[PDB]
C-alpha cells in the first residue's frame, strides 16, 4: 500500500531531502537541522567513515546521547553499508566490555573524552570522541565530500539493537535494512505521522522505540524533537504533535500535567509500547489532553513491532493491544482457532535476520518468529494476551 518492500534505510533521507531540504528535521538541546543540513552531515560522516576505511558490513559501536550528530552517524552508516550498534550512556563497564566484543566492530564513538577513556579500559580498537572526530565531518561537510552513492543490498545488515540486560549474555537483533523501512512504513500506515508532525521523543536511539522516530520521522518528513519537571513546558513550546509513550513516562507527565492549566494543546497522540498501559492512565491522558488520542501497541525487537490499535478503535476492545501491522500476519499455536490461548506468533516482512552471532537462540525464537508471549486472537483478527 504504503508498504515499502525492498528498501535502503538512507534512501529514506535522500527522498525527503530532496523533497523538503529546507523542512525541519532535527532538534536537541543544542540547535536544528533542515532536511539538506541532515543529508550533508550524513554525507560527511560516510565521507568519515571512507576515510577510516570502515568497509561495508562492518560494525561501529556508537555510544552517544541523543543528539543531531547521532543521527547523522546513522544515516552515514546507513549510506556505507556499515552497521550502526546504538548504545546507550551509563552502561557499567563490564556490560560494554561484553557488548562490545560481541558486536566485533571495526572502531567506538563515544561521547566525549572522559568516555572515551573509559571506553578504552573495556576495548583495544579505536574509540573516537564525537566532539573531536565532529571538526573533521564539519571540513568534509565544507568540501562537500561523501555525496556518492556506494553498493548497499536492502539485505545488508544496517543495525544491530542490543536487549540483553548487565545480567545477561549479551544478545542483539540483527536488522536488515528491507525489514527496517518496511517495519517504519507499516507502523506509520496505521499511526498517520506526517510533515507538518512534530515529534517529541524521550526514547534513546539505542532502543528501537527511539530508532524508529528517527525513521518515521525522516519518512514522512517531519521533524523530530530529541529530548524533566519541565516536560510539560517542553511539550507546550516545542509545539509537539506526537508522542511515544511508555506507562512510566505516562504516569509522569500526567502528574506533571495538574501543575500546568496551560497544558501542552497541540498534542494530538501518544502511542504506547514496551508495557501495559492501565486505564487509569489512559483516562487521565485523555483529560489532560482531551484532543489526542491514546494508541495501544505490542512489540518485540526480533520484530520491531507486532500489533498496533488503530487510533480510531482507541475506545475498543480495552484488553486488546490491536491488529497485527499491515502486512503482516499473527497466529497462535500447530494453528488455533480463534478464542483459544496458545502462543504468539508472527510472520513477515518485519521479522528481524535474528540474533547476531547466536545461532542457538536464533533457532528457537525464529521466517516465523515465536514471542514465547501467549493469548488469543479474537473473532475479527485482535490480540488478547492471556485468555
Ligand atoms: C518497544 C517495544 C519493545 O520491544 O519493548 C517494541 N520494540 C515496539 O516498538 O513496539
Amino acid at each position: 500500500k504504503d508498504l515499502r518492500y525492498g528498501g535502503l534505510v538512507h534512501d529514506l533521507l535522500a527522498d525527503s531531502g530532496k523533497a523538503t531540504p529546507n523542512s525541519d528535521a532535527m532538534e536537541d538541546a543544542f540547535g536544528t537541522w533542515t532536511y539538506q543540513e541532515l543529508l550533508n552531515h550524513s554525507q560527511a560522516f560516510s565521507a568519515w567513515l571512507d576515510g577510516k576505511g570502515v568497509a561495508r558490513g562492518e560494525r561501529i559501536v556508537v555510544q552517544l546521547p541523543n543528539i543531531r550528530q547521532t543521527v547523522a552517524v546513522f544515516y552515514g552508516a546507513c549510506r556505507r553499508g556499515v552497521v550502526f550498534v546504538p548504545l546507550n550512556p551509563g552502561m557499567k563497564p563490564f556490560h560494554l566490555r561484553s557488548v562490545i566484543a560481541d558486536a566485533d566492530p571495526r572502531l567506538v564513538i563515544a561521547e566525549d573524552e572522559t568516555a572515551a577513556d573509559r571506553l578504552r579500559d573495556v576495548t583495544d580498537l579505536p574509540v573516537y570522541s564525537i566532539d573531536s572526530l565532529w571538526a573533521d565531518v564539519e571540513r568534509l561537510r565544507d568540501a562537500g565530500a561523501g555525496a556518492e552513492a556506494v553498493e548497499v543490498s536492502p539485505e545488508d545488515l544496517a543495525v544491530l539493537i542490543y536487549t540483553s540486560g548487565s545480567t545477561a549474555a549479551p544478545k542483539a537483533v540483527a536488522c536488515p535494512h528491507q525489514q527496517i523501512v518496511f517495519a517504519a512504513s507499516s507502523i506509520n500506515a496505521v499511526l498517520g505521522y506526517h510533515a507538518e508532525d512534530i515529534v517529541f521523543c524521550r526514547m534513546s536511539v539505542s532502543w528501537d522505540f527511539g530508532l524508529y522516530k528517527v525513521l518515521i520521522s525522516t519518512l514522512t518528513g517531519a521533524k523530530l524533537v530529541l529530548a524533566d519537571i519541565a516536560l510539560v513546558k517542553s511539550l507546550r513550546e516545542s509545539g509537539a504533535t506526537m508522542m511515544p509513550i511508555v506507562p512510566s513516562l505516562a504516569s509522569m507527565l500526567t502528574t506533571l500535567i495538574r501543575r500546568d492549566p496551560e497544558g501542552a494543546p497541540t498534542l494530538r497522540m501518544f502511542t504506547n509500547s514496551a508495557a501495559a498501559l492501565p486505564q487509569v492512565t489512559i483516562d487521565a491522558l485523555r483529560s489532560a489532553f482531551p484532543g489526542a488520542q491514546v494508541v495501544r501497541m505490542y512489540g518485540q525487537t526480533e520484530c520491531k513491532r507486532i500489533s498496533i490499535m488503530p487510533p480510531h478503535l482507541e475506545h475498543e476492545r480495552p484488553d486488546s493491544v490491536g491488529l497485527p501491522l499491515p502486512g503482516t500476519t499473527i497466529e497462535i499455536l500447530t494453528l488455533l482457532p480463534p478464542g483459544e490461548p496458545g502462543e504468539i506468533t508472527v510472520t513477515g516482512p518485519h521479522v528481524m535476520a535474528g540474533y547476531w552471532r547466536a545461532p542457538e537462540i536464533t533457532a528457537r525464537a525464529y521466517m516465523r518468529l515465536h514471542t514465547g508471549d501467549y493469548g488469543h486472537l479474537d473473532e475479527d483478527g485482535f490480540l488478547y494476551f492471556g485468555g
